[PDB]
């Protein structure tokens, strides 16, 4: 039986992160996407455990080969980063459930390059639940503040172009959610 291959997204700051030590916790054998990157490994990390380092040019041949589901420039072009292809395949022949963790322009660029994948969304309980995380301790500027309403409001808006959608009211209920969908 092949793998459930589910690709995890929402809002910027919606509590994403979480959510995804939950499930990792509670699925031993979950398959965590590990993304291609072209920048430098920091001190500690593992190479094909934090990321796949791979060098500039070699990534624009896996690009020209149709071997990323999604990429994207780092810091302006920095760098960059993506969702190689094969092992998330490899992982669901082998039976395994994968988790792919992307912001909403990763999640639509992988929906063509994967259409089984599973697209999720992670929505807050309500606009006002994530209004007062956006204003947390209000440490920003008003502009800054504004802008972030506004990507809120844009980025809610898109939830329909997704295949499920998982209200985040409860740690464990969501969490409880996404279990159902990788696991069968």
């Amino acid at each position: 039986a092949v793998g459930r291959v589910v690709v995890l997204s929402g809002p910027s700051a919606v509590g994403k992160s979480t959510v995804v030590r939950c499930l990792r916790e509670r699925i031993p054998n979950l398959h965590f996407s590990v993304s291609a990157t072209t920048r430098c490994p920091r001190p500690g990390e593992v190479d094909g455990v934090d990321y796949h380092f791979i060098d500039p040019t070699r990534f624009q041949q896996l690009i020209d080969q149709g071997e990323l589901l999604e990429w994207a420039e780092i810091h302006g072009g920095l760098h960059r980063s993506g969702t190689l292809a094969q092992p998330v395949r490899a992982a669901a022949a082998t039976g395994v459930p994968v988790l792919i963790e992307v912001d909403l322009a990763g999640a639509r660029a992988i929906k063509k390059t994967m259409p089984e994948a599973v697209t999720v969304f992670l929505a807050p309980p309500s606009w006002q639940d994530l209004q007062a995380r956006l204003i947390g301790r209000g440490c920003e500027t008003a502009d800054v503040i504004q802008r972030r309403l506004d990507t809120a409001r844009i980025e809610l808006a898109a939830q329909g172009d997704f295949d499920k959608v998982v209200v985040n009211r409860r740690l464990e209920s969501a969490c409880a959610e996404l279990v159902s969908l990788l696991v069968g």
